[PDB]
């Protein structure tokens, strides 16, 4: 798994993505953050099940909600 071993970002408030673009969080949960350019909302990716295989994808998440474990 080369898909986690850089930056992290706790999920304080869950959330409900609206678009393909976008990805939700639960309340503890953790999503490997991928950049932070922005100062309201984190480019993270996180994870899926589908086709009996398991497959990462990127999304944006609103840094009010989650915070980096840095």
């Amino acid at each position: 798994m080369d898909e986690t071993g850089k930056e992290l970002v706790l999920a304080l408030y869950d959330y409900q993505e609206k678009s393909p673009r976008e990805v939700t969080m639960k309340k503890g949960d953790i999503l490997t953050l991928l950049n932070s350019t922005n100062k309201d909302w984190w480019k993270v990716e996180v994870k899926a099940t589908a086709n009996g295989k398991t497959y990462e994808r990127q999304g944006f998440v609103p840094a009010a909600y989650v915070k980096k474990l840095d």
